This record gives C-alpha cells, sequence and structure tokens, in this order.
RNA sequence: GUUGUCGGCCAUACUAAGGUGAAAACACCGGAUCCCAUUCGAACUCCGAAGUUAAGCGCCUUAAGGCUGGGUUAGUACUAAGGUGGGGGACCGCUUGGGAAGUCCCAGUGUCGAUAGCCU
C-alpha cells in the first residue's frame, strides 16, 4: 500500500496505476561519450513493475537485454489539473485466447492515470483481458474535434440531467446499521 | 624484393580461364656405356648441358565457384527456473535467466619457420 500523490483520498475509487518514464543506456558505459539513451513511457503500479514493463518492451523493440544495459532513471509523471474533465484516447494491444489485437478506447476522467485504470477494469470485464498482456501504444488527451466514441460524445451538453430514479438505502456510518427496521424505506 | 631444401598450422592455401616472369635457383630439356628399371629408358635409375619460360613454379587478374570472418536473420526457433496462468483440448502466453542456424549483405583470400643463397 504505497499511494502516488495524485491518487484520491479514498483508495477505493481508482486503480494503483501510475505513469512512469524510464530511461537507460547500453551497458559498456564509455565515459566522455554521448550515449544513446533509450527512454520509454510505461504504466505500472511500481517502480519495479515499471522496470519490467520497460525491459519487456525494450527487448521486443531492440537488441537489448538487462545484463546488457543499465537503468539511468525512473521518473513518475503527473497530470496537470485535477479540476477539469478530459476525454482521453488510448491505443492498445492485448492478447485474447485466439490472437493479438489493437484497440482504440476513450474515457472521460480527471487523470490519464484514471483513464488507464478505467481502461484496465473495462478490458477485464468486457474483454477478459489480462493486465500483464496489455500494451498501451500511445495516449492522447483529446481535443473535442478529435473525440470519436459515442459514449464519450454522449456527455457533451450543459442541459444534462439525471433524475435519480432509484435510491438504494445506504446508512451513513456503520454506527447506524440495522438488519431490520420498523418501517419501509422509499426510493425518492 | 626473389630462390631452392626440410617444414608447423592444413582452402584466407582449393577449383576455372588469363597476364606477367631481373638475378640466382628449381624445372622443362639432351643421352642410354655404367649401378638400377620396365611390355616399352614413359616412369624408376644413371650421365650430362645443345636449347627453353612453352610447361611445372613465383606474383597478380575476374561486379569469378568454393573456402574464411563479420552483418542481417533475431532477441525470431530452441531452452533454465515459477506458476490455484489462459484454453474442452491441441496448445498459447505471464515473471526471472541463457540464446542459435540458411536465403540475402559486406569484407578477406594463405600464414608462421630453421638453412643456404639471388637482387654487386
Ligand atoms: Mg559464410
Ligand atoms: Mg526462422
Amino acid at each position: 500500500v504505497r499511494k502516488a500523490a495524485q491518487e484520491p483520498k479514498d483508495d477505493t475509487l481508482q486503480m494503483k496505476v501510475r505513469q512512469y518514464v524510464v530511461s537507460a543506456a547500453r551497458l559498456p558505459i564509455e565515459q566522455g561519450t554521448k550515449p544513446e539513451i533509450l527512454q520509454m513511457r510505461v504504466f505500472a503500479r511500481d517502480e519495479v513493475h515499471a522496470k519490467t514493463k520497460f525491459w519487456y518492451n525494450m527487448r521486443k523493440l531492440n537488441k537489448i537485454k538487462r545484463s546488457q544495459g543499465r537503468i539511468l532513471s525512473v521518473n513518475e509523471i503527473y497530470e496537470k489539473s485535477l479540476n477539469t474533465v478530459k476525454t482521453y484516447g488510448i491505443v492498445l494491444k492485448y492478447q485474447s485466447r485466439t490472437a493479438i489485437h489493437n484497440m482504440y478506447k476513450e474515457y472521460r476522467d480527471v487523470s490519464l492515470n484514471g483513464a488507464v485504470s478505467q481502461l484496465i477494469q473495462d478490458m477485464a470485464g468486457n474483454h477478459r483481458a489480462q493486465p500483464d498482456t496489455i500494451q498501451i501504444i500511445r495516449t492522447a488527451t483529446l481535443e473535442p474535434k478529435d473525440i470519436k466514441r459515442p459514449a464519450t460524445l454522449a456527455m457533451r451538453n450543459a442541459a444534462l440531467k439525471f433524475p435519480i430514479v432509484k435510491t438504494i438505502h445506504r446508512p451513513s456510518e456503520k454506527k447506524y446499521r440495522t438488519v431490520y427496521k420498523a418501517t419501509r424505506p422509499t426510493t425518492f
């Protein structure tokens, strides 16, 4: 249980993804040289986890292995303003029992970390995806001209109203909990 | 720079068609009385010195074949450890380690000697 600072006060409401930048270099490590540095953006729940994500992708993308290189640094990135709602696009590859797939997904959230967490839960529930399998190709905070999904564009209007049609009874604290009460609740 | 003699490694030395050839050697070359030799002096053996680089041989030539070394191939195939991982299964994949080979590329193409010499 280690929180990143930009996570909510209630741990419940969001997953423990954080967004990392990791960068490393070919091991020989020649001093005065101007090294090729390999840098990548990973989403993980740890520094360790991030390192893994890093290396996996890196050994797939290029010749390098870990005994062949060194980790220069791992730096968590944060979201600018948690005051506004943004529409995020994400581009994925994941692995389904048959084959591998490229998906584009959109979520309306306050954080790119939130965008990701929601992405994972969704991908589990609807697609039975395994986290380890998921590869996020590219992520963009979306400009309105660019938002393509109906359940996304669905929420743009000021005239938005939800009645709350059914209120399921939920006592305020536990101190108030009773199995059986002397009269029936209401919905509304 | 070049030669014979005996060589270690045994193609980067082999194969094919060519150019070139100071000197000295090596050879091709001349000849069968003698030791030796065969169906045959071809060869093997012996004795030589009229010719000759034409052979052998040195050195090089080929968008040459081969061989040698790297590149791609490819972090692919295969593989070590873990898995109350997925899949009806065949099988696939997650975490931590090792990691190849042919097509196609590019380069190389004999090296190390002891001994006596040629180039005054
Ligand atoms: Mg070869
Ligand atoms: Mg293959």
